[PDB]
RNA sequence: UUUUUUUUUUUUUUUUUUUUUUUUUUUUUUUUUUUUUU
RNA sequence: UUUUUUUUUUUUUUUUUUUUUUUUUUUUUUUUUUUUUU
């Protein structure tokens, strides 16, 4: 049944809506102060810093970064008369903590948590990804578009898990094992079991993220190292390049902004009654009659800002751009040529320069988001003899290949998915690559 | 933590300041005699001369160059009544090996000798530089400013690898090329094993020393040449002149004369208290309270010899001349038109025409000498994406590309000549002689001392000329 | 060395006997009732039952046994006016783990639990020995000398691993080969992983507590067994009647009462200071100025109940009577007529005919307890040469044992059975009921300290009996 | 040429002698004291404590083992009117290091000191061999034969290295396998490149000590492995038992008591005029007018004592008994049915017991004993490949392939090797194997 | 015609053993009592 | 119809770099001096 599923989400997301309205409340901000995206970024990083509880262990023992007790940031912006102004307001965690108490009805909330932490895992996705540490791995910076869900930590669940992509997985992996050959931390004690466990719940939701059987069969044999030292190395990273083209069957989940879902809430529309999905039209129609404000740099145009607002909301960050050009029904400009910059906002930039406006997010069209893969893969004693089928897989893959057989881009009018219309594009060499 | 690091240095400089003592107080010189540069220097090579353990073991079994059981040189400068005289006073290694001893509490400190060897390396750039050589391996002298650390031989560590130019190693590395290509030497044996380790050695070095990955990429690719011959010695030269503009992220090490560490530990100033530092103002207060004598030729100017001896303490002899001068607060002149001569003494030079004088080292301001490389590279590659990934569930392509994705799981062989010197000659044409470099750090004044608030400068006097060497 | 053992060892028993000290003053009896058995006995299964965190996960998930939330047992025995009377006075673990926490200064103290256990198996050992389960898994009641130990479960480490007898393994290994053969329980999952991993580690805790190398390779080749099933049965049985002859080193662990450790500790003797030792003299001399009350029946006498705590205390239930009665100086009755019961009390037994007196545990003599082995091995394998070498150059044959020579790099399959029994025949005919053991060691008087000079003992007493059971 | 090697060894065993007259004239010994052997043992283990330099140098760092500044042990034994009785005398180094630095006319006299510690190698081969340690490194004790020099510590020359056997060998490179395994110790650092060194300059050995070509092969291959684990471990183990029957040619050195060539020196038999060897027939001749005294306990018997002192002098304790009756012409009894005890004398035993009485060395026959093998090897990727050689020439063996041909056993009364006599024996099975 | 190197604690009571070693959990048991009974 | 674990120091000045790192020796050179000469 899917009743369920849907009055679950509901209710989540209503908490969510309240929490927003109650939040309000309290800060003594404007209607307008209620429409900023960054006042809903810092109230989510405060959020996560409330129950990151690993953290609030490590951190009760370590004392330091001089005054942090239980107080961190809180860049909260304020308008004077159409001038801006920030305020370094410390908020305790643990007010937050009974105020989510009584906000979800007496339950903690982790999953609403865990959508929080995948959107700003989205956001940071859309704006900035880390060749860094890729290549501080000493991985290629040909795989950025595998970064899905980089920034999120372990902390969050099995939902959580399914948005994280391969590569996330892969360099995660690869923390580990030069952590264990770095030193001998192998051992028979109660961390190396531990670590051990994590590992194998990290491979089977690697296994269960792919779709082809020799992907499969070959993360089983990965396993097979009790130790793993430099050969699994080349190993993975092989299976890395191989997903490039047999991509894991990763989830797309649409969260969007802390304000949207208050504005929500607070008109009176009850989520738990009509019901909520999270891959369906909902998301749309809630952007639809959605009035969001933004800050924007004296150089920056609100144009490209909307855009990459939209790409956060949607992780289409790492999609084709001609797609969601198409669902958008405006030219997507990719990052090559984007003047503007990181939707956060630096501690030492100053206010004078800062200006507010709207951000535009209506869509022409909505469509599904599915975790599956490619119609192309349809079509279609150790490592190397399984890189052998993959470089022929790799050989019979070509880029002509449609996919998403028996699927189509619907209108925003039509509610259960009646008829839909056939895009198609003849526009040259456009560029359907987000990065570079 | 970098307590720990002052901490090391402070101790190893106040055993160096502590030897000086004892080397004033066993030479029987005079307070004036013990503030001269020449007696440093001589007595320094002494130092070099009984740590060469290499060249120990080559000269005990050439038993050459006349009397030269374990002594050599000495040329100790000596004040009667004004005039000056020399004595050339033989010290055997061993006796100054055990005072060494003594004088770091036990230890060898060879961190020690590898600063005082950079110092004399430093001095010798600022010196002297040799397009002789340069041009004996057939490259132009266009490139003297990379000659960092020339002097400086194989012995030293990494500290002493770090401070060393890429032209030094260019010139070392073409050495070995030219040594391997006279005669079949990369036999299996253990010479050919060794030197081809030293090779790696001072290849991952020079890796280490670049910061664009382009030069990285084509140093790596380098070394594939498993027979070192002629076209790896055009390849190189192009790298050399590549990183004319691509420069190689080089420490400057700051050390300062024999006497003013000698002169600081005499009156008291533990370093090991207060901590030290190589890099931060520590060198700069050091000189604001220190005298230093020096010796000067009837037609030398000191004027001149003190930005020389300035150029050679910090190791600025290859900066611009107006950021010098401005440190200085007075105007610095290039070497074209220097009316003096190299610091040290000829053998054959008289002594009635020889007269001591003191030396200017105060400077108006201080400044970070970080081993960073300021704006060069610019639009030369940004990676970019090679797959996409479906968000949308919508009949379209997904874009692959194929081409770089054969070059993922195998490739061809673009080869080192004709593929990398496009990307080189790209970046030196978007490379401009207008982009400013060492954004958010400035000049600091010497009343602060925790870097609070700096000023910064602004050059407009034309084209006085920014180029030490012509 | 052997000072951080005994420090070790010494804070322990500090530890031990600062938690007997404060559980005294929780409980706030008496004087007398600080110096009883059953109090120390009844507060140390509570110890047990609160650090089985084991059966604690057990129990939790298992709530049974009527009101047993966390609170078991307590028979607390206290005095009126001469008269004694029980109470059931239930403690919960949880606040018992915390004053142990502070007991040992923030540490687990597992230690201490490890030789409380094994005391508490001394002291089962001493009392009741189980042919019930020996003939339950049906092996026969001869072999009850080997049921050291057996009391003691899993949970304890490598120093209650050590004090565990041979039968006692050999019962346990039966348990677990009856389990797979009634089920087949040694599928390729998690729990026949692990209970094959303590099948290895419990098999070379065997082979380290036998000396002979027969025995050694006879326990090395069961182990090939891939799956336990009868012949292993009849194989390991071999095994423990030949281990009743060729015995093995097993250490005896000397722990003693709560109180006397209590006691001591009260006093003000820290043992971390003049340090401690658990074989040499310092449980003998502990007990030299100790006093001990206990619960008596009015059927039971007191002279029989002391020789059994000393039994208990010292683990000598399972040594010669004529030794024990030779370190006592007095005569030690056999359990075959014992005028006594088990030192427990039963919980239905009545209270006006209990009667409490002194214990005696005082000595004339003292005597080292090594974990060796005495005299029973005996022309049962030499090794000896298979080749030769050619000392003189003479025209000669050179013997080389070949038959072994094909086994030393080839072989059949030789068995477990009907090959390793003629060595353990043979050597069990070799052996002889008057083999004198522990040659060089001999019996000390209690006013030496350091180990100068003993007496030799000289049994001549006929066949008074040398055997505690029957 | 062969007089100046001649000349030599006279020279040596020269000093050796007139040390010995002085030792004896310093001792203000009897005549019959110094025809004892156990004087002599007690002075020479003096001796190498004297020139060990590597352990002065560990001991001056090492004050130790109460009064131990530069003297150690000294049981010397003496005759008071038939009875006899030890003292513990106490001599320094030094003294008796310039005694001998005046005894060589100069020289330091290491090669004598060689000769000196591989007779007492081969009086503990001859008395006890250690199994103990042999199955300390796991390795079964059906390899006794090949302890031959196992007591050398690495300090002697190449003249000390020629007579240590094969087993030896093995011995010592598995305690340094074992030791780099227990701990990481091939670092670059000068330890571990001094290690590696000594490794194959034992290794160099070990191949200069074989003879087939299979073996020196799987050597050199061995070799190839720059970080020596565990397999290793059972790739020497094989070469071991490969060389029970494919032995190396070790040689067997002839030295003699410290008294028998003092006796000879003392007679004014210079041995430099004459030339001496340490092959041929001279250490049988010494010994032919040659008197020995020997302390007995009174339970052993004086007849087993000579022939173990026999073998403690040749070197034979590892031969056939057989051939070495033959030279003796009486049976000479195994090790299995021997009633007596080491030739040592332990520190705590009693003097009221303790007899003393002759022995006998005279030998009906004498015989060269080259550095050769049995004429029976003449007649016939990895390490398991020549394995398989190893396999089939064990197969190809037998237990009745003669060795040695052309040569014989020689009488006394011929001193150039002129006609030998070809023995014979059909006596069923003695038993030619001296443990067990 | 083939050769003196040193790296943190060992060994002569004796001849084949003896020696700085450790908290894992899987479906119902046990203190009326000491060798049976379920 | 698929889910909140914690182990010794990281990160919002910014968008693809920057950061606790080390004594090896192989057949004849160099301080008359500063860019030639052998």
């Amino acid at each position: 049944n899917a009743t369920e599923i849907r009055a679950s989400v509901g209710k989540m997301i209503d908490g969510i809506g309240r929490f927003y309205i109650q939040m309000c409340t309290e800060l003594k901000l404007s209607d307008y102060e209620g429409r900023l995206i960054q006042n809903s970024l810092t109230i989510e990083r405060m959020v996560l810093s409330a129950f990151d509880e690993r953290r609030n262990k490590y951190l009760e023992e370590h004392p330091s970064a001089g005054k942090d007790p239980k107080k961190t940031g809180g860049p909260i912006y304020r308008r004077v008369d159409g001038k801006w102004r920030r305020e370094l307001i410390l908020y305790d965690k643990e007010e937050i903590r009974r105020i989510w108490r009584q906000a979800n009805n007496g339950d903690d909330a982790t999953a609403g948590l865990t959508h929080m932490m995948i959107w700003h895992s989205n956001l940071n996705d859309a704006t900035y990804q880390r060749t860094r540490a890729l290549v501080r791995t000493g991985m290629d910076p040909r795989m950025c578009s595998l970064m899905q869900g980089s920034t999120l930590p372990r902390r969050s669940g099995a939902a959580g898990a399914a948005v994280k992509g391969v590569g996330t997985m892969v360099m995660e992996l690869i923390r580990m094992i030069k952590r264990g050959i770095n030193d001998r931390n192998f051992w028979r004690g109660e961390n190396g079991r531990r670590t051990r466990i994590a590992y194998e719940r990290m491979c089977n939701i690697l296994k269960g993220k792919f779709q082809t059987a020799a992907q499969r069969t070959m993360v089983d044999q990965v396993r097979e190292s009790r130790n793993p030292g430099n050969a699994e190395f080349e190993d993975l990273i092989f299976l890395a390049r191989s997903a490039l083209i047999l991509r894991g069957s990763v989830a797309h989940k649409s969260c969007l902004p802390a304000c949207v879902y208050g504005s929500a809430v607070a008109s009176g529309y009850d989520f738990e009654r009509e019901g909520y999905s999270l891959v369906g039209i909902d998301p749309f129609r809630l952007l639809q009659n959605s009035q969001v404000y933004s800050l924007i740099r004296p150089n920056e145009n609100p144009a490209h800002k909307s855009q990459l607002v939209w790409m956060a909301c949607h992780s289409a960050a790492f999609e084709d751009l001609r797609v969601s050009s198409f669902i958008r029904g405006t030219k997507v400009v990719p990052r090559g040529k984007l003047s503007t910059r990181g939707v956060q906002i630096a501690s030492n930039e100053n206010m004078e320069t800062m200006e507010s406006s709207t951000l535009e997010l209506r869509s022409r069209y909505w469509a599904i988001r599915t975790r599956s893969g490619g119609n192309t893969n349809q079509q279609r004693g150790r490592t190397s003899d399984m890189r052998t089928e993959i470089i022929r897989l790799m050989e019979s893959a070509r880029p002509e290949d449609v996919s998403f057989q028996g699927r189509g881009v619907f209108e925003l009018s039509d509610e259960k998915a009646t008829s839909p219309i056939v895009p198609s594009f003849d526009m040259s060499n456009e560029g359907s690559y987000f990065f570079g």
